[PDB]
């Protein structure tokens, strides 16, 4: 045991009622929108592929230039309720939203910054016009907040002297104050999710993220706050020099997800994934030809391999300079919503199941130990391996959408093979099983 001021509060799982909110919830949206969704990855003539959001960075754009940008900034089409509603629509229990990015543009009017929603033409709190509808719509609000700040010259990527060590330390009260206005200005929130707390400076500093975590915690009941937050003595960052996980959950899973058979460690702790359409963009590029991008299916299936393994999925959407979305991404939410509206009670409120992970899909566990087969991949065999646990036999399977009764057969020891469908469902689909143990 190495000794640490700044290491993990928890436990284990948070069960207060908050955390198994967000915990139940299991599928959000993420919204990326700034400044950098006026250019959409485009700087003086030419396109760049990298992340639109970085675009300041592609480009060498200097920050007095960049947040000219402002100047541009009136979403005419924007509609707090419309969005709202689309998240309804694709089955999203939760959104995180950009209160500010890296380029330091906040999307309410903070009184810390003249770089906000405020002096745009716009004029409006956005930030505050989303939480309403979406608490409306019953869908719970979580804060997204990039620490680094390329707006704000007091910013260090390192201490390389007490003058960085001066500037620095302004910063980050600089940062407190926003935080706090934050979280006085809208107390529905349910989370923070802070980004961009990378640095050699944060690192350093990892004090102040723990304060930072204990301070919103004091302001906002059952509030959920990130692992990337967090730093300890050491600037071991995410889980401490004593290996125990920093935060209320684990956040390291981005465009990428844990292996069903070799990470099986993850299920011991509360964790978020989040992931894009495109392979790497975020805020609204004008050109997704330039990379792949997801299918329906392929997102579906990231979804429930997430609960699969006891975690949430958080899918992102870069909303366009006027405020609407473009039409990949209404498809993308209205097919996501069409599957969940059928097959969503093997993913809401549902965990890991312990069963043996098999090449037909993903297993996941009701709240009332129902069993769940989420096929995504049809065996020509027609039959559907299912190696149990000890002690655990199945009595019962059947299609979730009909109720039709499915023929279960026993292999051997601990084994069977469930039958597929009479009729192909020519989509993924569900098979509840009913289980008994010794
Ligand atoms: C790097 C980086 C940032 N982290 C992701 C969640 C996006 O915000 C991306 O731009």
């Amino acid at each position: 045991e190495i000794p640490l001021k700044y290491g993990a509060t928890n436990e284990g799982k948070r069960q207060d009622p908050a955390m198994q909110k967000f915990r139940d919830n299991r599928l959000g949206a993420f919204i990326h929108w700034g400044l950098y969704a006026i250019p959409g990855g485009e700087w003086n003539g030419k396109v760049y592929g990298g992340a639109a959001e970085w675009l300041k960075s592609w480009a060498k754009v200097p920050a007095d230039e960049w947040l000219k940008l402002m100047d541009q900034w009136n979403p005419t089409k924007f509609d707090a309720k419309k969005w709202a509603k689309m998240a309804k629509e694709m089955g999203t229990k939760y959104v995180k939203i950009t209160t500010k990015h890296h380029e330091g543009f906040c999307l309410w009017p903070s009184k810390y910054t003249k770089y906000t929603v405020a002096n745009t033409p716009y004029k409006r709190d956005i930030l505050g016009e989303l939480v309403k509808a979406y608490n409306d719509e019953g869908i719970d609000v979580h804060f997204y907040f990039s620490v680094m700040d390329w707006s704000n010259p007091d910013y260090r990527y390192d201490i390389k002297s007490k003058e960085d060590s001066i500037a620095f330390s302004r910063f980050l009260e600089f940062t407190d104050n926003q935080l706090k206005e934050l979280a006085t200005r809208y107390p529905t929130v349910k989370d923070f999710w802070f980004d961009g707390t990378w640095d050699a400076s944060v690192k350093k500093n990892g004090w102040w993220t723990a304060h930072a975590e204990q301070m919103l915690k004091e302001l906002v009941p059952g509030v959920a706050i990130n692992s990337r937050l967090r730093a300890d003595d050491k600037g071991k960052r995410h889980f401490d020099s004593n290996g125990r996980l920093m935060g209320d959950y684990e956040s390291g899973y981005e465009r990428r997800l844990p292996d069903p058979v070799k990470d099986l460690k993850v299920t011991q702790w509360d964790w978020e994934a989040c992931m894009t359409i495109p392979e790497n963009q975020w805020g609204y590029h004008k050109d997704w030809s330039l990379s792949y991008v997801k299918t329906p299916i392929e997102v579906i299936d990231r979804i429930v391999h997430a609960v699969s393994m006891g975690g949430n999925m958080v899918v992102n959407f870069g909303p366009q300079a006027d405020g609407d979305f473009r039409p990949e991404e209404k498809a993308m939410a209205t097919a996501i919503g069409k599957w969940m509206n059928r097959y969503g009670k093997a993913v809401y409120a549902c965990d890991y199941a312990g069963f043996e992970k098999q090449d037909w899909g993903y297993y996941t566990r009701g709240k009332n130990d129902e069993v769940y087969m989420v096929v995504f991949n049809q065996p020509y065999s027609e039959r559907l391996i299912v190696k149990t646990p000890k002690g655990i036999t199945v009595e019962k399977a059947t299609l979730l959408t009909t109720g039709e009764d499915i023929t279960v057969v026993e292999t051997t020891r601990n084994e069977y093979n469930v039958s597929v469908p009479k009729k192909n469902p020519g989509e993924p689909y569900v098979i509840q099983l009913k289980v008994r143990a010794a």
